[PDB]
């Protein structure tokens, strides 16, 4: 489907079928800085653990 941006920036994954938007994840420590990132359809609600950004474009994340 879409295509988002791997934990290296400099390179990307496929979505899956269904899947659209991209999506980074946060510690509540390095609030700076995504520790991971990927591909999905519906965006995940923030944690106390781990906050979801999420944006509907390629390679956002």
């Amino acid at each position: 489907m879409l295509k988002c941006n791997k934990l290296v920036p400099i390179a990307y994954k496929t979505c899956p079928e269904g899947k659209n938007l991209c999506y980074k994840m946060f510690m509540m420590s390095d609030l700076t800085i995504p520790v991971k990132r990927g591909c999905i359809d519906v965006c995940p609600k923030n944690s106390l653990l781990v906050k979801y950004v999420c944006c509907n474009t390629d390679r956002c994340n």
